[PDB]
């Protein structure tokens, strides 16, 4: 799909990861839904499917795991569920008006009022 | 997204559920890739997300739950996993060139050698 907030990239066509149009400085904020994380060992035996975990972070996608697979580094946080985490993603990291982001980095459970003005 | 197998309908545009076009008797095969489902209560606790579960069943989607939300009966079966269940879905009733489907029905374990001729 594709949203004025950031362009999605899941559809096969050499690259996948979900772009953001929006320079920026480290706070910015995307959306999404596609992804099913929580923490347990129970949960990697629960949701085996596109499972993506990174220490302490257990969760499984199905059309975005490989989506964030390509990530040399967390770009940014998510939180999109029903349960634990949230519905919202944050980018720690200044946007380039058209740079690629990701997922899983730490928790760093913090936050700064975002300011999403229209797009 | 939509296939010649059949069209389905998670963007929200006053309808949401996945419609089939072609007619056919009670014994369908529709496709999908969008529902993590298992059996157990710890399941319920594990892939807190888009629940959706009926007397047994214990599942959870994120997208098309919603889209199986408008279901005033079960038009048919599913089965889209890993684990248990499978990759596949069953239509017990008969198609209407333009039916729209559901999921949730029991179980009734059995089969009829499905035929997708093309589509």
């Amino acid at each position: 799909m594709f949203n004025d907030r950031v362009i999605v990239k899941k559809s096969p066509l050499g690259g996948y990861g979900v772009f953001a149009r929006k320079s920026f400085e480290k706070g910015e904020l995307v959306e999404e839904c596609l992804c099913i994380v929580r923490h347990n060992d129970d949960w990697g035996t629960a949701l085996e499917d596109y499972l993506f975990s990174r220490k302490n972070m257990s969760a499984m996608a199905l059309g975005f795991g490989a989506i964030f697979n390509h990530s040399k580094d967390p770009n940014a946080r998510h939180e999109l569920t029903a349960g634990l985490k949230r519905m919202r993603i944050f980018t720690i990291k200044p946007i380039a008006i058209g740079e690629e982001i990701t997922i899983s980095y730490g928790d760093d459970y913090w936050l700064s009022r975002p300011r999403l003005t229209q797009n």
